[PDB]
């Protein structure tokens, strides 16, 4: 219970200036952050299991079943399952998916990098590792 | 730059999950998180300078102004400024924000509650401190 | 199909707007618009039936008891059973709730006012009889 | 004054379903509503004056610059000032921007459509003009 009421008030806060800023991004970019580090992942390891991406975000399967439909949607990656084991789920950047992650790269906003360049890396390391474990909390993953 | 965009992935995850949970919340205790949090500042320490409930918040006093303001419409504070120094604002807490305050603590959002108590305290203090942190940084405080 | 895409384009920049008045209107009274209309319909009818209330705002009634629940919360309504008859739920403003809604009368958004006031009442009761009906659609009533 | 709480209320629970089907529809099309029917616009008539565009959306010319900035962004459409009067400011869909929108026709959210489609062609027109009329209110326009 401590700390819990102060925590609240300033991720209100914080939260409800971050919104605005992330509007932006989604309006910048033509996407959520969740789907644009989905993107950072496949350009960086090329095609992964959907499984892999539901742990490295921390969510469930089901959770990340629904992200990928909606960047299917969009054509930014290929779902498809392995040839002889159909159990196996790959997804895979587009063409437009990489020109899309790129594009994202630039037309970030300005305004979020401002504030987190003013954390030490060892900081952002205490805050992301934070919330990982929240994300886990709330999804009842590993 | 390091780490940004998996934070913001997750901030944003857990963030939409979180709003539910706030708007919850204040349907239940007639409260944002940062006003509750002004009521049980004035609860703990009685009448307050408004110049100390800014700083308790790490935000600017014209920001602590619209948010007392909000808190008055309500009937929850009252504000007044010292009889012989008038440059002195001080806050109160009134005896509809006394009750206010005791019935936000019961009627506190469960969920919200229950992701929190899998945080160590030690944990719970690192994204205080984190937040307050942010907060500094996005406000232009001390 | 007609419309569709120019309304929502208007819906949206128009909601973006307005959610910001009623964030303001929230932190004032301490209701949302729901929770508010609720109040003013047991401040003029007195004591409701719960199934009236929810015919009254287009709802099922479980949508009703949700609203209920968190107006008992801030302590602002009072539900029970008819004596006899136990499948009749009746609500019921408290002391509080009396109070709350006059004040949320005088403390109600200036800006969501001086727009609608630019609006004949005739095109005030059209676009009530759409929200009705869009309403009524969305949560399968009558 | 008459009808404005009420229809606030309907807004309120219309508008926070709508905002839930909304996100589904960005994540699905990379698109606001408002970028969206932008770019309809400029598949419609081709390339188009600025300030034609902010006469369509009913938004000051200032506004209109901001999202077409963020259509430059995402590299949707392209600006340019008439070779010889500099005033003149002229809009055009790319070719990344009119397979967006095609795209984005395909993957519109279907529960708004279904909605929708439960108003007559003349309630939705009604519906248009009356959201016409506030948003000219809100935004200062003719
Ligand atoms: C009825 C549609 C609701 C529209 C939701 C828009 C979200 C706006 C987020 C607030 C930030 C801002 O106002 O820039
Ligand atoms: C046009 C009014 C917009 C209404 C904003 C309501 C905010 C809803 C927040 C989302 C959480 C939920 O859907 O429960
Ligand atoms: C993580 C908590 C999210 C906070 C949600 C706050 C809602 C803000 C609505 C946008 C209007 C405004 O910025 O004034
Ligand atoms: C701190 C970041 C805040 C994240 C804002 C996400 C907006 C969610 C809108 C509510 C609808 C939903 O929960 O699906
Ligand atoms: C609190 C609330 C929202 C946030 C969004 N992004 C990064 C950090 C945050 C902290
Ligand atoms: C990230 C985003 C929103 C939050 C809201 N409350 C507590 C912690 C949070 C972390
Ligand atoms: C469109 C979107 C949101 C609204 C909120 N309140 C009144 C009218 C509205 C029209
Ligand atoms: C009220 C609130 C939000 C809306 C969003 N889209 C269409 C109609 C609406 C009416
Ligand atoms: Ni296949
Ligand atoms: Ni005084
Ligand atoms: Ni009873
Ligand atoms: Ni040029």
């Amino acid at each position: 219970m401590t700390h819990i009421d102060k925590i609240q008030a300033l991720a209100f806060s914080i939260g409800k200036k971050m919104q605005t800023e992330l509007l932006e991004q989604m309006q910048a970019t033509g996407l959520t952050p969740p789907q644009f580090y989905i993107l950072k992942i496949l350009d960086h390891y090329g095609a992964s299991r959907a499984t892999t991406l539901a742990k490295k975000m921390y969510v469930k399967p089901s959770a990340i079943t629904v992200m990928i439909d909606r960047l299917i949607d969009q054509e930014l990656v290929e779902r498809y399952h392995d040839k002889d084991d159909r159990r196996v789920v790959i997804i895979e950047l587009t063409k437009k998916g990489k020109a899309r992650v790129e594009e994202a790269m630039t037309a970030r906003n300005e305004h979020i990098a401002k504030y987190f360049s003013h954390l030490e890396l060892q900081e952002r390391e205490d805050l992301l590792r934070l919330f990982e474990k929240l994300e886990t909390i709330i999804c009842g993953t590993q």
